[PDB]
């Protein structure tokens, strides 16, 4: 068969021998089907790249809409395998309208059933907006639109495998299992640099926290890189992770990392996936020539996302959480389920020397020039004696517990396990 | 510091004699009061610019939250007057936590009661995100937000800021009803404001204001941001309506990242508060970013589809001149469950212009033509593509346009369809 054969692609994605067409095969450029993905009933449609390059027409779209109606009624996940130049120019507005009805089915399914898009060939026009309306997009390299794609696979068959694993993360979420959690505990603090000033890649820490025998499905890895988000499993339970990555921009929030984080929070809240929020944030950055508009609009959306969130969400402060960004990274004010901190963590408005410079500016300015840098250094010292660390914040109430890093998984798992499935 | 006194500001804004303080005055930096705005019971709080520059502390933030809880429980609009350089640094993390509680309260009220911000002085850090979380932000010229599209309305001065803020309380909380007799009394040949040439640009805003009531302001939002897309509140036979209109005077009226994002916010906002939408469409395509980045238009284009698709208030579409391709779908089309779709008689509903389509469907019949005749061949080929495609008559057949209307009854036909649709469903 041709590699682009739709029934070939539906068969590679589904469990062997499980495919069951939902309509007679034809020249419409779409084939839809019921199958299983590791036992889960799944609906899937494939565009037929062999007919008119997969251009969508009235009858192809009517198959997709029917497949959505089938999947909405079964409460089944629906997977779309995409390879299409867009709408069929010759069918005119009728095809435009039918493509519109595809979007309207995707909007109806939104947050109801999970929707995965596996993009395996050229995808343009209505065939780029289609996937943009689903929850997760997997793109085979065989296919400039930054932020739109979530997971880049190695190739067409690797794309079907990540797509299969997404189905299992969304419809086979599991229970937290306190006993596996403690079997996996390690000293995650060891992965930190000995200098609090040195930068590091936070992904090893995300990898330490999550189960050893399961991949970490990082979303949008190359877009907004000061922020890491993705799905994984924590003691067998599907969890969503969000983590400032101090290797990029010093781990600060900005307009794009706020958007990446906020869209992910909303996605997990929609399907009941609890969140682990690993925090190491020194502040936030503006735009390209100093425009705060994006970080204000996008940062508000991030607040809104955590604010309205209703799944368990637990925060772990590894090193430092400063100022306005402290609030946005799932803080107590915004109803975080629990807030943990590693023993050496700092919860402050800014650095101690930066904060003394402002708080005692008049004092500092009145002092002789041959004693300022000496008084500033010492003023900063008594400042950290009363502020800065976990002990201050524990007393205020914004950190619930100082935890030994060797017990991060247990503490996180236990905190997640006693929240309700909803309300926060 | 008289100019900036909270109780003076709180009363230049409320109805004369209505201010009832919610707590006893102090030096916290916030005064919160009850009162009325043209009769509507309203809560309001003012940061105290004459105390530490209005810097926000634990006890001023608690006033704002109790103000929010009062307004939420009374189902009353809550107006914030902002002048503050940020959180009190001497209060440390206690104040960060208290600022966040203000945010959380603004998020609880979201969609539920209207929230209007009047930014009268500088507003930075914590006091910049406050307004960012509310529904409409008014800004007087003697101020700024710092730490664009963040600010919806620019005022002529502080007293004008309070005046525009008071109209907004009245637009959200005194929505009125439609009136067939008033609507017809306002009909005009709206088609006459177009240019006679089908490719000239025009400012859409005289069209909009000729649909809305003849002497009621049109409170445009974000006019200098994403200017290929006009949105705002006005009144239509006396009922509050929201308007979205493509503006052919900027970027040919196309959609792009900012215009899609502009429309999607505004649609979700009218939907939350029960405000019908009038979508005036004249859109020929959509455009990528400066470096040919389509990521913006895709993500934010999709959010527009989602806004209209999930929308439940009556939303009527009028095709003035042309509507093309993917932008046609997103601009409140039948496929997204528009309440009703009207077109003026000359309008075009097509995948693309006839010459564009014929250039693709017949790339090879034209490339093979002799150069001096390949054009007569293009124009005759296009003329027969539009004996079939593009017109309002074809679109009525397909069923994507519900009625072709005389432009002289635009206002009364839009009113009628909004009035007779269910208040929810769609
Ligand atoms: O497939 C083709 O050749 C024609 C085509 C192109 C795109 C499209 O879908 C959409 C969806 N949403 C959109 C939002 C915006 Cl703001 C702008 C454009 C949008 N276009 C449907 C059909
Ligand atoms: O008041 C001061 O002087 C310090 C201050 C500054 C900002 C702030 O509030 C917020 C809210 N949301 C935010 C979202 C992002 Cl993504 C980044 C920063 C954010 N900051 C609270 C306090």
């Amino acid at each position: 068969l041709d590699p682009r054969d739709p029934l070939l692609r539906l068969s590679n994605f589904f469990d062997d021998g499980s495919v069951e067409l939902l309509h007679e095969r034809d020249r419409s450029g779409v084939l839809a089907a019921a199958g299983t993905v590791n036992g889960v009933r799944t609906i899937a449609f494939c565009t037929d790249g062999t007919v008119m390059g997969g251009a969508m027409g009235v009858e192809g779209c009517t198959h997709i809409v029917n497949a959505y109606d089938t999947a909405i009624e079964d409460q089944s996940p629906i997977v779309g395998i995409w390879h299409s130049g867009g709408a069929r120019l010759a069918e005119g507005v009728r095809a435009l309208h039918a493509v519109g009805q595809v979007f309207e089915a995707m909007i109806r399914a939104s947050g109801y059933i999970p929707q995965i898009s596996v993009v395996v060939g050229f995808a343009a026009g209505g065939a780029a907006y289609g996937p943009a309306l689903t929850d997760v997009v997997v793109m085979a390299p065989e296919s400039k639109k930054s932020g739109v794609c979530h997971i880049v696979a190695d190739d067409e068959l690797d794309a079907y495998d990540r797509g299969r694993r997404l189905v299992g993360l969304f419809c086979q979420q599991g229970h937290f299992d306190r006993s596996k959690a403690e079997a996996g505990d390690t000293d995650i603090h060891a992965l930190l640099p000995e200098s609090s000033r040195r930068a590091y890649d936070v992904r090893p820490i995300v990898t330490a926290i999550l189960d050893a025998d399961t991949p970490f499905d990082e979303f949008q890895a190359n877009w907004a890189p000061s922020m890491v988000v993705g799905l994984g499993r924590l003691s067998g339970r599907t969890v969503g992770v969000l983590a400032n990555n101090p290797l990029r921009l010093g781990g600060c929030l900005n307009s794009e990392s706020a958007e990446k984080a906020a869209r992910f929070v909303r996605l997990c809240d929609a399907f009941g996936i609890p969140l682990v929020v690993v925090v190491d944030v020194p502040g936030y950055l503006p735009g390209v020539d100093q425009e705060w508009g994006g970080v204000v609009r996008r940062g508000a959306k991030l607040l809104h996302a955590f604010g309205e969130c209703t799944v368990p969400r637990v925060t772990l402060v590894t090193r430092k959480t400063y100022g306005g960004a402290y609030i946005a990274m799932n803080s107590r004010s915004l109803n975080a389920t629990k807030v943990f901190a590693w023993p050496d963590a700092e919860v402050a408005v800014m650095g101690a020397k930066a904060a003394v410079g402002i708080l005692h500016k008049k004092k500092l300015a009145a002092a002789p020039e041959h004693e300022r840098e000496a008084l500033h250094d010492q003023l900063a010292a008594e400042h950290e004696r009363i502020a800065g660390g976990v002990d201050s914040a524990l007393d205020i109430g914004v950190v619930d517990e100082k935890i030994d890093p060797a017990h991060t998984r247990s503490k996180l798992t236990e905190a997640l396990a006693q929240a309700p499935a909803r309300r926060g």
